[PDB]
């Protein structure tokens, strides 16, 4: 039994004991502790070794990755790449702390255009009228030019010209994750999470990845240069194996949709993921996955029965950035 | 202006008078209102006479407006799956977008039945006695290993026509077959594919027609799903649209995709959503249709309206106050 | 076991037959179709005869309202009074539909403002700054006009000149629920929730009544005519002793707050409501009582173990009206 | 303007540098931020040198702008009380605002604990038990058992000094009184009634205090509760500070009481709202701060912010970086 309890601020301001003291405050800030204690235990399990046994089986995917006791699914939406939680989660990416990521369109696009061109805050009420003739779109309380879609397609139409004659004259078969893998390269840039995904071999699923802008340009380039396909049954299969064949698995999930629902269904291939976190704002009584509570992937096999899942109900973009300064930041030094 | 005034009901009780005075009730009331009249617009823009195929690559017909219909994998579990069916049945709209659960439990639906529950029940003891919890609704495990066995044949004629015949499948035209092959009146895609509406998914393989396919491979290999011809398809769909409407039931990628299609040609001339996400967040789901007019996904002079509800509740009630209203104009 | 199926158009718009597929189509609408369920027992039950031994304990009140074999509790918050559900309440009032009302003072005060000057419709959006320069009033998408407040001040000062005067020459106790049958009485209107209910004696609670424009008067008044007390503790023994006697009581309760404690509070001291309805948009997670679901309340003694409640996720706007076609309209005969 | 951009873990774990980057994250991040630099601007208003009691009928000294602080009954549930009692405590805040439970549980904790649970337990078994819950928290029924015990004997001396000593009860003398009875450092009233900081709770009848006072009233009758001299009390708080700012955490009558004070002199100049309601149903405690303005409640020169999070998550962190790094200036 555990008595409520907050940090008493007659201490003075002791960052690490006002985070810790979370876990006894009570709702979502309880809530957040149990988060804390999830991830860590991913991490920990991370960093177990594989037995000889253990790593026979692991070994069975021909995938680059090296194995290690916990395989990490992170999922997030488009707004948290627009957001500065694109600069958490590619430190997550660039020191090997996750194994898989999924995401929407955007959240592809956006991350290349920002090596491009930022995005601005602005407000939630702004309206669209005066936004659009003066060429600024809005994403929530952020604002992006017109411009900088612009700077995307130069960038993008002669890559996309290789790709092309790359699948007609040498065979390659495009999927979502080769595509995002290939331009994680070609930004080449170490702001960029899928620059640093590619460069560590970590897979990116995203099964709509026509759904936004390079999407739109992939439609404007296939009129002068056709025939372009994205096979999404080769990347069920990708992504499936490597829930499959992990150790353990771990899924921290930031907002909900085909991301949520995507890496959710990946580990119910080998009967539930071990450790679960999700962070959103979604809520059940709609009835959407979106914001149905870890309790409902349990009764499919998502999330396996004696997992400890957590949702923490909130912004990502509060939570997330103090998540990780309370979990991965703090084994640093083990992923490097 | 207008006064807020409230059905009086010492007048007794005509559905009809009580649902046209949500439109004075104030607040979700009032944007109900706002939908029907929206919605209204549309059918009566859709019905004016007009006076393609090669552009499109579609045999449909154009018409004086096309309408978008996007809707959640939960709204096909639910009972919405029947107020669907019937405007596909009709030929009330023109494209349907859903994610891939929401292509499944309509083709399962016709095998074994979906059941009332509640949210409360617990993981453990559903799992234990083989029952997946959707919200306050149930499936048994059963349902899907029907589903595998309808399936299955299907595929395997689709690789053979895939490898023989030429044929490129994409999410659509594998939505239309399965349609065709379920052939049944009660489900959704069986009177899509008749009628020639084309349903959009560009993540098919999110769910069990995913797990069938996976499965599926490892026996007979090499299905391919192309994802870039089906935005074409839909892209096309919009551009060459003379006006559009936006009917959007939930968020996600049903709502980001039709409004991506309809950015292309600068803008939807009608749009009503139902949904219950909020803006706070950022996310695309819970933004006002105001952010879609900066992008120009909605366009600067239409009159766009959201329904912060359930469309479990919602959609009936709007159904019911017009596309059932002009049944006879779409015969 | 009870299968999935939404109502058909095939057969026409028949609408009784499409309310009455809410039940079996899901989400909140199953929800709906409970609700209706849950209404139509107590409702049952209200017209049941008082045995000789019921009748006998319920008889042990001061009140003039006639027994019953269910008490029911009707609470709203204020915006519900600025909506059309004014109409809604006001009908159930008229009729002896229900037997006790809980609300806010914007609750009070509003019902009789709109007997002098109506509420209008607008816009969420609406700027507050142009809204005040025009001296408009914003209500969610509704409006109302400085002068509304002026009107009201009129009619109340000479009202509040009496009450002051009966309690310091006819020993007068006021408390809120005294003061809201008074101003019932005095604004003389079949369109008013107030006057319907003094004048059918449904009491009124509302233990913050001092917090609007009513108080805002009171404080004026004060000044010039001091000594005005209103008691909430001789209104806390007249609410808890409607329940306590009560054969059987129903909560009907629409929004959050003090009006969705306070009724609840009352049936605690009878161990609990045997029915209860929720209709409000507010979530669990914080930890509020405005968002607790009914099964919160059943911890406490505040609903019975053996009560079925129900919770609807949805603006009371939009579900309300269609609750009372499906319940007490049908039985509007009973009640006359 | 800025542009977006998170914090860098790379640089490690500054915990200020952290909390600092939340301003340039994006959606209620920013809004976080904003709320800081609010909270941070209401501070330093109230530090500045000033140059009321018969009027406002306080021995509270004016300072150059008057805090007013609601929050509602769950957060003295929680550890946020520890949050509320170091303000207090410290004379930071001027005004409290909260309903019954918002005063009786900070008085019972003094007693007994609230303990950790789950949301997800059921009232059946939690009621065979003799435990109550409160979201994620639970509390024995012995806790109000004790609280019986120890408030039956102040009640009454209240009534004997009522009508032996002329006295005039309101919610806030009560208040101030309890907190005076239960004479232990760790309770908010307690800190509240030493530094003369006055608590608002029109309806503090709506809870287990009430309820104390309904059974008391049965062994001793006569105990009056006036509404009416505490709306006096607040409303000249109001009207007769140099500034005000307003901290709001929460819905309900705890914001709609601290604003209509404020709307008697034309609007705060401050203002942070920290909940988790939305705007969509047309309730006061949804309603975004600009509703406020157009009321007059907050000056439309005022930069007001909604923080849309659990308060339980974001109030200790926005005290971190306001008020208790001003803790040398309060002292």
């Amino acid at each position: 039994s555990t008595q409520v309890r907050g940090y008493d601020f007659n201490r003075g301001v002791n960052y690490r004991a006002l985070l810790e003291a979370f876990g006894t405050t009570g709702f979502q800030a309880t809530n957040f502790g149990r988060a804390v204690q999830q991830v860590n235990a991913m991490i920990e399990k991370k960093l177990e070794p594989l037995s000889q046994d253990e790593d026979q089986h692991a070994d069975l995917t021909q995938s680059r990755r090296p194995l290690t006791s916990c395989t990490i699914f992170l999922g997030y939406t488009s707004n948290l790449i627009s957001s500065g939680i694109r600069e958490t989660i590619r430190y997550l990416v660039q020191h090997n702390m996750v194994d898989v990521l999924v995401t929407t369109a955007g959240g592809v696009e956006e991350d290349l255009i920002k090596c491009l061109a930022p995005t601005y805050l602005g407000e939630f009420s702004l309206r669209g009228k005066e936004l659009r003739e003066n060429g600024i779109n809005r994403i929530g309380n952020l604002l992006v030019p017109n411009e900088n879609y612009c700077k995307f397609e130069d960038w993008l139409m002669p890559i996309l010209d290789q790709m092309v004659m790359e699948q007609n004259t040498e065979g390659v078969k495009w999927t979502p994750s080769k595509m995002i893998a290939r331009l994680g390269k070609e930004i080449n840039n170490p702001e960029s999470v899928y620059y640093w995904a590619q460069k560590n071999h970590i897979p990116v699923f995203s099964p709509a990845l026509t759904d936004g802008s390079l999407g739109d340009m992939i439609f404007f380039h296939s009129y002068k240069n056709p025939g372009l396909v994205l096979d999404i049954v080769e990347d069920l299969r990708l992504i499936n194996t490597q829930a499959i064949f992990a150790k353990c698995t771990g899924m921290i999930i930031l907002g909900g949709g085909v991301v949520k629902h995507h890496i959710a269904n990946a580990n119910l291939m080998r009967n539930g993921a071990d450790y679960a976190v999700y962070i959103n704002t979604a809520q059940e009584f709609d009835g959407s996955d979106s914001g149905a509570r870890p309790d409902e992937a349990v009764s499919w096999g998502k999330i396996r029965v004696d997992a400890q899942p957590v949702k923490v109900y909130a912004d990502a973009s509060l939570v997330f950035p103090l998540l990780v300064a309370e979990t991965f930041a703090q084994k640093m030094d083990a992923f490097m």
